[PDB]
């Protein structure tokens, strides 16, 4: 509980307001001007009599009183800044208004209305006391009276202005700026625009960050530029398709993993050049335990570094098992889950920003070899998702592997009759070289909630309508197809990336890293390449991509609500901060 | 314009504010406490020099000054009543706060921020003039400052308390209910925090923005009617069943000779609020006066369709999907094939839509759902006939009132679990139609799994027993499968609280908390005797504790689960957003 009150010429308010609540308060802050008429001795000694509670005094520098428009506006700005910087982090505070002359009272009431307060109140005394003993006497005789105005909820979008400026290290008139005036003007302009127009008044198709200033919305509508790298890095992101085993394939990551026991190339290649390039890690190296643990920690640190708020990781437990060391695939997967949940809990305990990660069990399409491997992987995933306890868990399986006409979705469909029965989820990888019939059956036979790549949807309008109406997601990684196919004005390759057309059509497109290491680029860089690779892309479509990514994730309903709330708050804060610079 | 002021020790701050606008002011109305320090004669002399400016004087009778809680609250209620009485009809009043001690200034400022004011401001003078020949040179020298903090729109529609609460200038604190106190006391869960659809709801003033979270009550009938709604499970054949609608459709027949005017469905006490549970057979027999025995006539069908569309527009519906059975209305004697009947319905609805849109009025875009019934008395080839007819109507293509998809429904006695009729549904999805399924009205929760994973049904009719199959509820939520539910019909044919001798609770609240994309519909309008508005409003005494934001998110869910194209969905969402914003701003101005 926090009490905020204004100080004018006399010290009536602070003690009577402090004791006005029977329980008392814990922190009390008082605002005052540069006038020398006020004395800080009485309040200081009274609060030193009870050191258990907190107390502070804030003085408006260079302003003894209000004498003109500039004086009043500067005083109001300083009061608003003090209220904002003394705002309790979660709960609303209490406000006493009886301090100062009527102009301070009105400004403080306006501040309470705008930023919200728990229960504002008035304090009046008939005898006009002077000193502590007889404040206590008048309180004992019952002459004390508290007048309660009400409970102001305030603008929830206004309380998030502490990020732009907590304090400007004691700003002076030479470098003064009216930021809270910017806040009030943005809210009044938004309301007036709502009440005046109808077109812009109804358009509003997005997660209720619409309380942004109109200038911010206009900046958002502008096409995305290559210089928005800082903003996009500051933007919280989601990576729904990342491979654990392809991280330490280049740079010092591989050396660190071994000891702990490009990317804009214009070469068009067709497979096996990521497999052999990444052969330095994965099956050959991660057989032990220390290498796997170091790889997991490095991947989590990289994910947190890029401000990613949620990710789904596809791993190959059978590729890492070592029977000679009594290291079964189930043991490897349990180790992965345990280290990920330990890292998540460790980050959460520090209250620092953390990246929730869920695991997807891959089902490698080895084709002829060991046909029982598909059944083994499916059963492993089914029984592994049932461990229950743990922030990190298994939410689905994967169907990646060697894609072929014989390896179509109608080849393994005998084994998937129970994956949906037990409540799992299925993704798929098709369309890069397969037939639209294969994609259609994968959508309708395997009931694949998501889908990998399939850049040639445009050639099948019927299948495009089928995927759009069923809200089947698409995981398409710009760097992957840039290195594989011809995009981003690739020489001798006039093909253009269908991400723009996918967005206009309405396909829930998610941008992913695929494999960070071999591609040598993170998800932020993946978003930047869309600027020059796809001309005429606006900054709003990036947020649409983020929303689609968090909508197509295999997550629970309540977890989705939590992620949506956090993403809304973070997007609001980062946009409000970044519009200034 | 009208300006309002309140002051204490100072006597003529009102003339000081009278020069705030260089063009001038038109009306002055001052309200103050009964203290003698205010001088009314000086203001009277000042305003007598300007006859064109109305000057009305009112005082807080019986209260010299605020001294305790009771005096403060009495002054506050009197001031609120005077404010909502004296505000201009179409313009926000002017108000100034240059005078008065903390209590009245705070009360009037809080009142202004609730209703609204054209401009609240402060006027302070450097030399604090005592007499008028002093403030003349005070304003001439520029010492007087027009301190203005900003425009105060307030709640652009809150003044209905002027009329819903009768204007009573002469009254005391003994009789007043602070509705604002109830609407303010409890404001600040994840659900209501971030579950808001329609982004513009965030723009609303905090009073309304929190009002939407209060529990729904039966007194919100006007508000709930004024919202644009969506109906997805509506049966054309059950629209007109008795009364004036039946008389009109009977009178519009081409041949009135063969119209059975003798039959009349029996009455049920308290209908639609049934005094006891009813069976499905009696529920259908209640609609025996209409259906297919009377709809064979072309004129009857045209009248029924036009009347149904008029009712839909009257109920403020903005989008609807109509379930119809074209084969049931076919007659080979008059060359009335099922395709001809369906085509005629399509042209009639398209003509109505175009004629309503050309006049820039309110129209509800309507699409048809064909019904592939369970085909009582065998003869299951009719399923294939219905599917072929639906596909042909689908790639007919051109038009406005298109065909969205098919529907499977019928009796549960045959024990059909989407496996008997699965043999023919495969070809539907190739064309691009959509499939619903009336699954699990009173049956086991097994067949729903087949309807979802083999029929690929994108919606589920009723499904009131989903709460007992958590494994099924998980995949229902995870696949984004809509669940159409009809409150009045299910209550009548199954029985729910608060109907005595019953203990089952309607699962709508738990369905919404879990996250099922539930959309509330009306089923058969005529038989149940309740339109969409009454069906939505019955949730107050059907599911206690339901909130208005839950109703808005129900409308959003109905928008989500409807079979429409992406662009049309975007336009519908924009229109719904704007309209719903205007409704929550203006209708609850009460
Ligand atoms: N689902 C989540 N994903 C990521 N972070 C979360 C999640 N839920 C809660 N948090 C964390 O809750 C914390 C709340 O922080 P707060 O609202 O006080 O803003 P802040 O500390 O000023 O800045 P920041 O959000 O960067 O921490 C955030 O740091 C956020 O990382
Ligand atoms: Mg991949
Ligand atoms: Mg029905």
């Amino acid at each position: 509980r926090v009490l905020l009150c204004s100080a004018g010429h006399s010290s009536m308010v602070v003690p009577e307001a402090f004791h006005a609540v029977p329980e008392g308060f814990e922190e009390v802050h008082v605002f005052t001007t540069d006038s020398e008429k006020f004395n800080p001795v009485v309040l200081n000694d009274f609060f030193h009599s009870l050191p258990n509670v907190r107390f502070s005094i804030t003085k408006c520098h260079g302003l003894a009183d209000i004498l003109n428009e500039r004086d009043f506006e500067f005083y109001q700005e300083m009061l608003w800044q003090w209220y904002l910087t003394k705002m309790p982090d979660n709960e609303l505070p209490y406000v006493c208004l009886s301090g100062g002359i009527k102009s301070m009272s009105a400004s403080l009431q306006k501040a309470a209305t705008l930023f919200g307060a728990q229960s504002v109140f008035h304090v009046l005394a008939d005898n006009n006391p002077r000193n502590i003993e007889e404040m206590f006497d008048a309180l004992q005789k019952g002459q004390i009276h508290f007048i309660e105005m009400g409970y102001e909820p305030g603008w929830a979008a206004l309380r998030r202005l502490k990020k732009i400026l907590p304090i400007n290290e004691g700003c002076s008139r030479d470098n003064f700026k009216p930021l809270i005036s910017k806040s009030i003007e943005e809210i009044l302009s938004n309301v007036k625009i709502m009440a005046s127009d109808t077109g812009k008044s109804n358009q509003l198709p997005f997660p209720s960050l619409a309380i942004l200033p109109p200038i911010a919305q206009q900046w958002l509508q502008l096409p995305l530029s290559a210089n928005d790298g800082a903003w996009i890095q500051n933007l919280p992101k989601v990576d729904l398709h990342c491979h654990l085993g392809g991280f330490a394939t280049s740079g010092s990551l591989l050396d660190q993993v071994r000891g702990a026991a490009w990317p804009r190339s214009h070469k068009s290649i067709s497979l096996d050049k990521y497999m052999e390039l990444g052969n330095a890690n994965g099956s050959k190296l991660l057989k032990d335990k220390g290498c796997l643990i170091r790889q997991v920690e490095l991947l989590y640190q990289s994910l947190v570094n890029d401000n990613v708020a949620y990710a789904e990781i596809r791993c190959s437990p059978n590729n890492y098992a070592d029977k000679n060391k009594n290291r079964s695939a189930w043991v490897v997967l349990q180790d992965i889950n345990d280290t990920f949940t330990r890292l998540i809990t460790e980050a959460k305990q520090k209250n620092q920003f953390y990246c929730h990660v869920n695991l997807l069990v891959i089902a490698s399409r080895k084709f002829s070899g060991d046909l029982s491997d598909i059944s083994k992987h499916l059963a492993l995933a089914i029984t592994a998702m049932q461990q229950g306890e743990g922030v990190c868990r298994i939410v689905g399986v994967d169907l990646a592997g060697f894609e072929n006409k014989e390896t179509r979705a109608s080849y393994y469909e005998h084994d998937f009759k129970a994956v949906h029965r037990c409540g799992l989820a299925v993704t798929a990888h098709a369309g890069e070289n397969d037939d639209p019939e294969g994609i259609w059956q994968a959508v309708y036979s395997l009931h694949a909630r998501r889908l990998g790549h399939a850049l040639n949807l445009l050639e099948a309008p019927d299948l495009m309508r089928t995927v759009i109406e069923r809200k089947i997601g698409v995981e398409m990684c710009p760097y992957a197809n840039y290195q594989i196919k011809g995009f981003a004005p690739m020489p001798n390759f006039s093909a253009l990336y269908p991400l723009k057309k996918y967005l206009e059509a309405g396909i829930l497109v998610s941008v992913n890293t695929d494999n960070i290491g071999i591609s040598g680029a993170n998800l932020s860089e993946n978003l930047l390449i869309l600027a020059d690779l796809c001309p005429g892309i606006s900054r709003m479509d990036v947020l649409t991509i983020i929303r689609n990514s968090i909508e197509t994730a295999f997550i629970s309903h309540d977890f989705r609500m939590e992620l949506l709330k956090f993403f809304d708050r973070k997007i609001y804060d980062v946009c409000l901060i970044s519009i200034k610079n």
